[PDB]
């Protein structure tokens, strides 16, 4: 198995490892991640809690590459608030996982 809901539960641990380092670049990728998972789910309106809440922590950290990274995600969850998927073929693909 590994479905994305299922993920959330291993990347909350990964929060808390993240929370208990006070290191906020990995604090908002663990919400950030979450929010990945809930939008592919179709839960649109809980991913943008979750990237709200990553770019907020990426904004004390001045990290302004990561609050927009979460704020584009937002972006791809309020077309589906306004226009829900809508009939149409969206481009969409992996999360960008360049960790080597």
């Amino acid at each position: 198995g590994g479905s994305p809901d299922e993920n959330i539960a291993k990347f909350e641990k990964a929060y808390k490892k993240a929370e208990e380092l006070n290191q906020g670049e990995l604090m908002g990728r663990a919400l950030y991640n979450i929010g990945l998972e809930k939008n592919k789910m179709g839960k649109v309106k809980e991913a943008i809690e979750y990237f709200l809440r990553a770019k907020k922590v990426f904004d004390a950290e001045h990290d302004t590459d990561g609050a927009r990274r979460a704020a584009k995600s937002l972006s791809e969850a309020y077309q589906k608030v306004e226009g829900s998927g809508d009939k149409g073929k969206i481009f969409q693909k992996e999360g960008e996982s360049i960790l080597e």
